């Protein structure tokens, strides 16, 4: 029962040349890593080396044109970096962004390999920039390549094509890119919880609604749990896991679990407006560990309150390491509406609901 950890300070180099206080801060990963050290979690883990993803690996999910353009930013002048970033929705680019994105994805590849070859049982990836908004052909929402999506396809490439991967995305935002890459796929189950507000919360698309259940062979294998009209917290996320995430996950029977673990639904995050506690995140993690013979990889996505993300992700690693889940209640009626809309939408596909 070994827990793996990947972290590389070089991922700090990606930065916003025109706003040094932009919330997607280099110090997000350094503060998380320092907290793991202070709580003596880092020393209990097997340290997994970071590496660069290759261009061929990026092609598992991304087009050659998208790869080529982000790769070209390594040599761009500031004016061109500013212009290129402005072509995307909510993106800033520095000369180091491309290599930092490659390191984020390659770090998760080595961790997935460590889990699947049996070097470790589960692992945590402290990485940036994030991934789950990136699409096959575009960058978006602070994301250049879809790290989680690439890790599922990489895991299949070193095992078998039909390896069953569950991606649970508990970042407060919908992972539009992850949904789209796998929308027609029945080997990768995508389950996202996210603030939605009738499509008015970023990324501002009705793609995130409960009635997007997948396409073709992928019908049933895309589960959107959208939140409306309420500051949601531990009881809503616990209830969503009880009624939706875990029954569906168990019937899918994943062989590997990836968590797109944004912590911008955490109490104290200005971008999320929610109040999931560190104890709540620990309970979510502990529930996922009952799947896939414990093969769970926790991947940092969003999360912008430096203290909140450090405490929340540390609680997740503590659960992975086997520590007892900490001690933690009527739901907002809006959350009941949301959960029951997902249940009605997915009853045709999941007999255990
Ligand atoms: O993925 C993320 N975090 O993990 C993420 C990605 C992109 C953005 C874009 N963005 C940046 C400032 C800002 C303000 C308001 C809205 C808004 O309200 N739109 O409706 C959006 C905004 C935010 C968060
Ligand atoms: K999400
Ligand atoms: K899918
Ligand atoms: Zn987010």
């Amino acid at each position: 029962p070994i827990t793996g950890l990947v972290y590389d300070q070089r991922m700090m180099l990606h930065h916003n040349m025109w706003d040094s206080h932009h919330p997607e801060l280099p110090q997000r990963i350094s503060r998380i890593f320092s907290r793991h050290e202070e709580l003596r979690l880092l020393s209990r883990c097997h340290r997994i080396p970071a590496r660069l993803a290759t261009e061929e690996e990026l092609a598992l999910c991304h087009s050659s044109k998208h790869i080529s353009i982000i790769k070209s930013s390594e040599h761009m002048k500031p004016r061109d970096l500013n212009r290129l970033g402005d072509e995307y929705n909510s993106i800033f680019i520095s000369n180091e962004s491309y290599t930092c994105a490659l390191l984020a994805a390659g770090s998760c590849f080595n961790s997935a390999q460590a889990i699947l070859t049996g070097q470790v049982r589960n692992a945590v990836a402290i990485v940036r920039p994030p991934g789950h908004h990136a699409e096959k052909d575009t960058a978006c929402g602070f994301c250049f390549f879809n790290t989680a999506a690439l890790t599922a396809r990489y895991a299949q490439s070193i095992t078998r094509e039909s390896l069953r991967v569950l991606i649970v995305d508990w970042d407060v935002h919908h992972g539009n890119g992850t949904q789209h890459i796998f929308e027609e796929d029945d080997s990768v189950l995508y389950i996202s919880l996210h603030r939605y507000e009738d499509g008015a919360f970023f990324p501002n698309s009705e793609d995130a609604n409960y009635d997007k259940v997948g396409l073709g062979k992928g019908r049933g294998y895309n589960v959107n749990i959208p939140w409306n009209g309420g500051k949601m917290g531990d009881p809503e996320y616990m209830a969503a896991f009880h009624h939706l995430v875990m029954p569906i996950a168990r019937e899918f029977a994943p062989e590997l679990v990836l968590v797109s673990a944004g912590f911008d639904a955490a109490r104290g995050d200005p971008l999320g407006g929610f109040q999931v506690t560190p104890e709540g995140y620990a309970h979510l993690t502990h529930q996922l560990m009952s799947l896939a013979a414990g093969r769970v990889l926790i991947i940092l996505e969003g999360g912008y309150n430096l203290t909140s993300i450090s405490e929340s992700m540390s609680m997740c690693t503590s659960m992975l390491l086997g520590d007892s889940p900490p001690s933690l209640t009527p739901l907002k009626t809006s959350a009941t509406v949301s959960i029951n809309n997902v249940l009605r939408a997915h009853a045709p596909f999941w007999s255990s609901l």
